[PDB]
C-alpha cells in the first residue's frame, strides 16, 4: 500500500462526463471502474457506455436510481458492455438497445469492500485500481465545492444518495484524502474532481458502500 496512489497518471482514468438531469451517477461510477479494470488488463484506455446500463440493467431504476452491484452483475451476465460511440449518452431512459457489435468491455463479476472499512478500501483502491464508492453528497458545501479537502460535519454516511469513483488517495498539506472523479461536467469542482476526507471516521460513507469489477 503505497503512501500515495493516482489512477489518473497511470493512465486508467477517461475525461470527466455529465450525467445531467438523470439519476445515473451510479452508471458512471460503474462505467468509470470498468475502464480502468480494462485499461489494467490489455492496456487500452477507453469510454464505456453508462446509457447501455441505464436502459439495460434492470435490476437498477435507470434515471431513478441504482447501485454499481448489479451493473457489474448484468455486464457479466450479457456478456459485455458497449463502448460509448457505439450507444452514446442521452440523458433519458429508453429500450435497452444493446449491440454485441459496440462490445468494448467484459466482466467476470464484482468485489465488494468491507462495510465502514476506509483501510479495506485503500489497500483495494492501491491493489486493483479505480473503485466505485458511495457517499452523501446532499450538503450544501458539496454543491459549491472547489478546492481543499472536502469535510463538513453535517455529511451523513448513512445518506448514501450519490455514487462516484475513486481513482487514488493520498495527503494535501498533512490532510489525507481520497481523489473522487464526478460525473457533474468539467465546470463542476475542482475540474469535476472533489477531494475528500479520509481516515476521518468513514467521512460521507465513503466505505460503507463500495465495489470493484472483476476482470
Ligand atoms: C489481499 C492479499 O493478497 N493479502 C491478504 C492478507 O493481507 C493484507 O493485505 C495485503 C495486501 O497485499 O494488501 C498485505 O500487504 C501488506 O500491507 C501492509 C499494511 O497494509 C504493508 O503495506 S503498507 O504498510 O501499507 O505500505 C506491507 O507492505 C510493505 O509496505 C512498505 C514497507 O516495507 O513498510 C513497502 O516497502 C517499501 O516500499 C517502498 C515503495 O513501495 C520502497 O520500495 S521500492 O518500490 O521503492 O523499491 C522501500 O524501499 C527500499 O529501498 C532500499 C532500502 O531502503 O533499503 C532497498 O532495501 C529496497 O529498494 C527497498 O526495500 C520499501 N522498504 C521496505 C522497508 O520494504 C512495501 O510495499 C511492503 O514491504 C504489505 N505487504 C504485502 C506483501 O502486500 C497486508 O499486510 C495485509 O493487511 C490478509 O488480509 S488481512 O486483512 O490482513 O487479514 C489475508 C487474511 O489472512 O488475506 C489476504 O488475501
Amino acid at each position: 500500500a503505497p503512501d500515495s496512489v493516482d489512477y489518473r497518471k497511470k493512465g486508467y482514468v477517461t475525461p470527466v462526463k455529465n450525467q445531467g438531469q438523470c439519476g445515473s451517477c451510479w452508471a458512471f461510477s460503474s462505467v468509470g471502474a470498468l475502464e480502468g479494470q480494462l485499461k489494467k488488463k490489455t492496456g487500452k484506455l477507453l469510454n464505456l457506455s453508462p446509457q447501455n446500463l441505464v436502459d439495460c440493467v434492470s435490476e437498477n431504476d435507470g434515471c431513478g436510481g441504482g447501485y454499481m452491484t448489479n451493473a457489474f452483475q448484468y455486464v457479466q451476465k450479457n456478456r459485455g458492455i458497449d463502448s460509448e460511440d457505439a450507444y452514446p449518452y442521452v440523458g433519458q431512459e429508453e429500450s435497452c438497445m444493446y449491440n454485441p457489435t459496440g462490445k468494448a468491455a467484459k466482466c467476470r463479476g464484482y468485489r465488494e469492500i468491507p462495510e465502514g472499512n476506509e483501510k479495506a478500501l485503500k489497500r483495494a483502491v492501491a491493489r486493483v485500481g479505480p473503485v466505485s464508492v458511495a457517499i452523501d453528497a446532499s450538503l450544501t458545501s458539496f454543491q459549491f465545492y472547489s478546492k481543499g479537502v472536502y469535510y463538513d460535519e453535517s455529511c451523513n454516511s448513512d445518506n448514501l444518495n450519490h455514487a462516484v469513483l475513486a481513482v487514488g488517495y493520498g495527503i494535501q498539506k498533512g490532510n489525507k484524502h481520497w481523489i473522487i472523479k464526478n460525473s457533474w461536467g468539467e465546470n463542476w469542482g475542482n475540474k469535476g474532481y472533489i477531494l475528500m476526507a479520509r481516515n476521518k471516521n468513514n467521512a460521507c460513507g465513503i466505505a460503507n458502500l463500495a465495489s470493484f469489477p472483476k476482470m
